[PDB]
């Protein structure tokens, strides 16, 4: 029911989600100049090396690719953490245009795109429970802008043609998530929420300072892709990505002087 069109985007969501006027809303403008350096942050671990991929699917927002999460393979701890969280999936945010697609913003430049690698916090057993929990997510966001190809990102590329449509999946094994990530490792944190309905207070966002590069042609097969499932009125994915909300009683923390 909910999505990105003039009639069920993100200025409607609050009608079957109240929660989305809450107090610890996602995403928000990174205003990098009142973001505090706490030197209390430990570096980021990601032990990523064990990662099991299982399948990609679009689900008609966006498109992710899953993992096998029964055990600790793939996990980040550290930083801001306290826990081993475990990795489940990722997904992408982009834009129509290479100004825009990103859901955070960095003193209000929006970015071409953005990953997001999402984990669960173990201690709640599942990822089902770990979602009423005020920590029980952290979501890794990485953004994307446009030059150089990314060599990590092109078996991902590649099969985007077999899951244009919403609901299909291809199966997806011996994927690399170690690929996807930048060279620098330094973040900003804040407690927040999922940026899609059901817009769940249960996130600790990790937002690297440093983005990734991909080509065009990489980001314009992403834009190829389609918000309606076989058979049905033709909508290219784009401009997937939910607005700035305010940061209310929030403040960011650097893990970088
Ligand atoms: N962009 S994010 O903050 O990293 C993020 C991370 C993990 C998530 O699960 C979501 N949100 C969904 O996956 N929503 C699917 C759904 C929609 C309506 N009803 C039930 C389920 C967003
Ligand atoms: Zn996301």
């Amino acid at each position: 029911h909910w999505g990105y069109g003039k009639h069920n985007g993100p200025e409607h969501w609050h009608k079957d989600f109240p929660i989305a006027k809450g107090e610890r809303q996602s995403p928000v403008d990174i205003d990098t100049h009142t973001a505090k350096y706490d030197p209390s942050l430990k570096p980021l671990s990601v032990s990523y090396d064990q990662a099991t991929s299982l399948r990609i699917l679009n689900n008609g927002h966006s498109f992710q690719v899953t993992f096998d999460d029964s055990q600790d393979k793939a996990v980040l701890k550290g930083g801001p953490l306290d826990g081993t969280y475990r990795l489940l999936q990722f997904h992408f945010h982009w834009g129509s245009l290479d100004g825009q697609g990103s859901e955070h913003t960095v003193d209000k430049k929006k970015y071409a795109a953005e990953l997001h690698l999402v984990h669960w916090n173990t201690k709640y057993g599942d990822v089902g429970k770990a979602v009423q929990q005020p920590d029980g997510l952290a979501v890794l966001g990485i953004f994307l802008k446009v030059g150089s190809a990314k060599p990590g990102l092109q078996k991902v590329v590649d099969v985007l043609d077999s899951i244009k449509t919403e609901g299909k999946s291809a199966d997806f094994t011996n994927f690399d998530p170690r690929g996807l990530l930048p060279e620098s490792l330094d973040y900003w944190t804040y407690p927040g929420s999922l940026t899609t309905p059901p817009l769940a207070e249960c996130v600790t966002w990790i937002v690297l300072k440093e983005p990734i590069s991909v080509s065009s042609e990489q980001v314009l097969k992403f834009r190829k892709l389609n918000f309606n499932g076989e058979g049905e009125p033709e909508e290219l994915m784009v401009d997937n990505w939910r607005p700035a909300q305010p940061l209310k009683n929030r403040q960011i923390k650097a893990s970088f002087k």
